[PDB]
């Protein structure tokens, strides 16, 4: 157990790029060729070479990037697929949509789709209890540890929201049962934050560190009697 990070390789986009592409401006267009030039170790890019907003980029082909940039055109066309394709499988993992899911991965959708906030398509389907999703992402190579930018596992989030056949799920195919978030809490301290009694033994049976202690001083015990959970404060103890 430790502090997690992204997954290496996802793509992270810079502040002027959180929106959706429809919605990027003109500016935000030049934003995205500047930035996709270093992160990609491209050959200079004028920004003139694409006069427009975000829904008019949308509406280039391949080729039409191809003649704009003769050298990265369709790396260009490639990046901003794989922008729109990994916020199709964030919201269908959000959703629920089983489906969807399906049909994105088959269709090229990355599984360690990174928001803005740094959650995963696993991050959102394990906090919203969509299992079947988990599971689908899980089988196509999703990271299991990938934490958002506050150090939130998908464990953690599961644990927090109570979806104990996610959470058992998640430890099968390896996730850090004492993972670290930046406030210093393990799954452990969430599962009693917010009452789950039952996942607070799995973890347990699992490895967890009971004696974890968060920024604030406090223990997963501490948490559970700060709540007034005797249940809960009990199984700590035995
Ligand atoms: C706790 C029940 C299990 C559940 O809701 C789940 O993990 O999908
Ligand atoms: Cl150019
Ligand atoms: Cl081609
Ligand atoms: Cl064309
Ligand atoms: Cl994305
Ligand atoms: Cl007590
Ligand atoms: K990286
Ligand atoms: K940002
Ligand atoms: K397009
Ligand atoms: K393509
Ligand atoms: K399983
Ligand atoms: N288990």
């Amino acid at each position: 157990h430790h502090h997690h990070h992204h997954h290496h390789h996802s793509i992270r986009l810079p502040a002027h790029l959180r929106l959706q592409p429809i919605y990027w401006s003109r500016d935000d267009v030049a934003q995205w060729l500047k930035w996709a030039e270093n992160e990609f170790s491209l050959r200079p890019i004028d920004s003139n070479t694409f006069e427009m907003n975000g829904k008019a980029l949308l509406l280039l082909t391949k080729e039409d990037f191809r003649y704009r940039s003769p050298h990265s055109g369709d790396e260009l066309y490639e990046l901003l697929q794989h922008i729109l394709l990994g916020r199709d499988l964030l919201e269908a993992a959000r959703a629920g949509q089983d489906d969807e899911v399906r049909i994105l991965m088959a269709n090229g959708a990355d599984v360690n789709a990174t928001d803005n906030d740094g959650y995963t398509p696993l991050h959102l389907a394990a906090s919203n209890g969509h299992l079947e999703i988990v599971e689908v992402l899980l089988k196509n190579g999703a990271d299991v540890n990938a934490s958002d930018l506050t150090g939130i596992t998908p464990l953690h989030a599961a644990a927090a929201t109570g979806h104990l056949e996610i959470v058992e799920v998640l430890l099968k195919h390896g996730a850090d049962v004492n993972a670290y978030d930046n406030d210093g809490h393990t799954p452990l301290h969430l599962a009693a934050k917010y009452g789950h009694l039952e996942i607070v033994e799995v973890l347990l049976k699992h490895g967890a560190d009971v004696n974890a202690q968060d920024k604030f001083g406090k223990t997963a015990f501490d948490i559970s009697i700060d709540n007034g959970n005797e249940d809960l404060a009990e199984i700590l103890q035995k």
